[PDB]
């Protein structure tokens, strides 16, 4: 089954399978182990920038993702990784630095 | 004739001729060789990022496509190419990564 | 009456929000504020007679307030035309500046 | 007026307006003036048996009256061929001029 998320105005479409693949905030969001905030149209709202959210979804899907080149973009990706509790990507970004 | 796909929230409108032109998983989706899940508006849902999907559609249509400059986007494309079993583009992306 | 927006830009399909399109003062904000005439189809897509090649970049500039410009002079010029058309004042300058390199 | 026209050019899908296609004297104007046969499908797409690589560039030249030209001579020749075919005389001249070494 598919889940649709509004992350800072950026719209995403993914599955329960992807968001529950790793131990993260998103799994906790969908396991019912945490409240999720939805609107009238059924979008899970997240008050974060959606710039790198697409990168997070890819990491969950493939278990790996190409990291950004510039150090600043690595920190941006890292910040989101820490927030969503994607420990694998957090470490991998810390390693890249 | 025309197919409309929701790829990771990115919406696309293409043709059957394009999606079935080469031997890939996308051909298999519409060759009836596979399950297709659509939403209320009739958009075929695909749980992949749609960033490079436009590039995938063009490769199937034209048999060739301009690759991105940075190594990062080529690798991103390679991941999508590998997933959809676009073997032709996979090779050129693997090849493009020379340095 | 929705905050979710779907736009047909020259045949290129985009799905975005009011939150992104109203971040800066541009033609797109006036278009969705009802402050301007809009042409929609049966399925609820606002039609826009411009190429959608660089439109994704326009949306990202509105979202993040900045975007990586293309390398070649040709594509910066392409973006400049789109930025100017949508009256994206921030992006117009940065691209006009980029051509003075 | 501002009615929408959609063309399938070699598999590339485009959305433009009557206003754009009738701005200049070209083959595309003749297509909508009924001065020439157009083949449409069940969904209302005007079919054109041409590669759609540069058609977006043709549409932009009609929209803005100008467009950034490609760098390489080969791509200028490609665009020039399409301009000649669609009878976009304005763009033909600028492409012929660009190939002046
Ligand atoms: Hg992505
Ligand atoms: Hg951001
Ligand atoms: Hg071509
Ligand atoms: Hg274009």
């Amino acid at each position: 089954k598919y889940v649709k998320l509004n992350v800072g105005g950026a719209l995403y479409y993914t599955t329960m399978q992807t968001l529950t693949k790793q131990d993260t905030m998103l799994k906790a969001m969908l396991s019912g182990r945490m409240e999720v905030l939805t609107d009238s149209e059924g979008w899970i709202l997240i008050d974060r920038c959606g710039k790198h959210f697409g990168t997070i979804l890819n990491y969950l899907r493939d278990g790996a993702v190409p990291l950004p080149e510039s150090r600043r973009e690595i920190e941006e990706l890292l910040a989101e990784a820490k927030y969503y509790l994607v420990q694998g990507l957090v470490e991998e970004c810390q390693a890249a630095l």
